[PDB]
């Protein structure tokens, strides 16, 4: 039975995969099928942020698998006015939702409440089935 | 004495001002000292947000005076970049901080603490003694 264990910062062979949510990558150590097909464990220090594209080894360096954001149900945010987003923001952030960041882009778990607390902003708020990678801050 | 009970939405020309700083503006019942060197107490509807600009008033109608937000420490914080201000936006509001929400523009009363933690995302962080004027939520 293969576990995975320490992560590297050099990408190297995706010959081996794994995809995970939000929600279990920072567990630091757990076990479900993968994605290379070969099933694994989880060896990796406290407080560790996974994050898409981010390699991991093994003691014995013959494998190298990657992790990969699985799409989670989330709430999708799109406006090219940073006023707009950035209001939202700061009151999403004033009730600790985990929220992620892009240019003209917000993701945070949907939430309808929350999605018409935005709507009162005059912004469009969408739903999707997409990776979440919320700013580093647990 | 003279007291200011309300707030009217018609405007009307002013006879007189105070200034005061937000943690005063969000009192609702309190004395005061109007910019001529009366006292006046105020004595508006409970749980109202006094703004710059905003005029109260007496029941006889025989009084206009002018809410001035008084100039107060902040620091400010811009960036060319618009897309970093809003991720300073987040942070802060996640630890709860009064912030006035600008475009390019925030401020908040000045924090040390909260400079650096700015600096490091990037952002460059200036002081001024301006009208604070945070987000109502």
């Amino acid at each position: 039975m293969l576990y995975l264990t320490q992560r590297l910062e050099i990408p190297a062979a995706a010959t081996a995969s794994v995809t995970l949510p939000i929600d279990v990558r920072v567990k630091s150590r757990v076990k479900v099928t993968l994605n290379d097909g070969r099933d694994a464990g989880l060896l990796l220090p406290r407080g560790l942020l996974l994050r898409g594209g981010d390699v991991l080894s093994n003691e014995e360096g013959t494998e190298f698998v990657q992790v990969i954001a699985a799409d989670e149900e989330v709430s999708v945010v799109r406006c090219d006015d940073p006023f707009m987003l950035a209001k939202a923001c700061y009151h999403l952030g004033n009730r600790h939702v985990p929220l992620q960041i892009m240019p003209g882009e917000l993701r945070y778990h949907a939430d309808h409440v929350l999605d018409d607390m935005l709507r009162q902003f005059g912004l469009t708020v969408t739903f999707g089935q997409l990776p979440f990678e919320p700013e580093a801050g647990a």
